[PDB]
């Protein structure tokens, strides 16, 4: 019942996105933007896989910033925006994260990291928040060059760790990270960070909490 | 000059005003429907991407239900239902049956392509009194892959027996320009209200702000 390994998602699961969120509520004059921003770049993710391409998930990420920008009525400059996107380079941990990676490194389960940001990157953030030492390895999906939730990132991850699907718990705060997770065999914990659902079909999670400490509290009980 | 133009058919064609009012209506406010949608799309994809296809607008009643939550509403399954059924009801942007008039008097060969399902896609061509001006209506149920897939383009292309360098995608979401360029078509982007065009390669053989404007720029001599 106790997995071989945990894999985390990083933005929001991990990642306090506030800074960010603040800054391109702020520049788009909306408490809506950062929502329909982000999703647009989740989707464009996803266009470029299907139609055969990889682009490191940062520059779509201004890309759809600037196309999300003139939905709102604002032409942000390059510096304006640069400005805006560097706070993904500065955010904090979720506060119950900690203890909770702590618990779960103690009780000797391998954690690693996923995240569609690129390695550089994510390295940047995890040390900023003060999470890289939990991670037996953190994983970027840049080295495949194939996005979550496509089966093949979390393969990748499975066949670098050698641990088969079924010996692996997927966490993550977001439904489509979930059903990507379940469809390549792996458990599944939802964490249900402020603003993000399961998705309805065939989405269930295995775990569902509001915090990573408590998915760590209920995986060690007994 | 194309030999062959498919049509996106929401936005594109179609105004969406209706679902657009119902959803911004039920949940209080005017940014719900652009997420919905944009939540909808990328569902879409992340069903093909994780190995399955579901009915459009299956997934456009899930993540409606995703977007109440996150207005923090509780709306009943039939109120969901009355929300989305406005999907059938919109009516065609004014300037459509002229453009798509001019088009085939131009002998162009004139087909839609609708992530909706056959059924639904019918019934909204029929509503909007736009089902007669084409010369084939096409659903990616039929295939079973999403917009912007390449089999989704494809599918077209070998029905109706033109190549994709004489085939012209029409439409107003920069992420169907990309589609239909990296399967090898022309494009041309219809600039209506709150779309854009990708900046990553995504630019369009042809831009303008409407279906009548894309004629004229289509047959100026």
């Amino acid at each position: 019942k106790k997995p071989e390994l945990l894999i985390f998602d990083v933005n929001e699961t991990l990642l306090d996105m506030g800074p960010l969120e603040n800054a391109i509520n702020e520049s788009l004059n909306s408490e809506h933007a950062f929502s329909l921003w982000f999703r647009t770049l989740l989707h464009y993710s996803l266009t470029e896989t299907l139609t055969g391409n990889y682009v490191d998930f940062g520059t779509i990420g201004k890309a759809t910033l600037k196309m999300t920008m003139r939905k709102f009525g604002k032409n942000l400059s390059e510096d304006r925006l640069d400005a805006i996107l560097g706070n993904i380079k500065k955010l904090p941990a979720h506060e119950d994260v900690k203890e909770g990676l702590k618990m779960l490194k103690e009780a000797q389960i391998k954690l690693v990291a996923l995240s569609n940001s690129n390695g550089k990157l994510l390295n940047a953030q995890l040390q900023f928040a003060g999470l890289a030492d939990y991670f037996d390895a953190i994983f970027s999906v840049e080295a495949v060059g194939r996005y979550k939730p496509e089966l093949a990132s979390y393969r990748a991850v499975l066949e670098t760790m050698k641990v088969p699907a079924e010996n692996t718990m997927m966490v993550a705060a977001h439904g489509w990270d979930i059903l990507g997770a379940k469809r390549a065999g792996l458990r599944t914990a939802f964490v249900a960070r402020e603003g993000h659902a399961i998705y309805p079909l065939d989405g269930t999670p295995e775990l569902e909490a509001k915090t990573v400490l408590e998915v760590a509290r209920t995986l060690l009980k007994n």
